[PDB]
């Protein structure tokens, strides 16, 4: 769980200007994390929603 989260957090911070992984990138992250494409996409939707949310 921690490893998977760190994989996607590292990718996110390396792509803050365009935090939208392509279909191929989603497949790479799913392989590295052990998550499905659906789960990977959900994690990034939530990440982008929480970044812009107010305090």
């Amino acid at each position: 769980p921690k490893v998977a989260t760190n994989i996607m957090r590292a990718w996110l911070f390396q792509h803050l200007t365009h935090p939208y992984p392509s279909e191929e990138q989603k497949k790479q992250l799913a392989q590295d994390t052990g998550l499905t494409i659906l789960q990977v996409n959900n994690w990034f939707i939530n990440a982008r929603r929480r970044i812009v949310q107010p305090m």
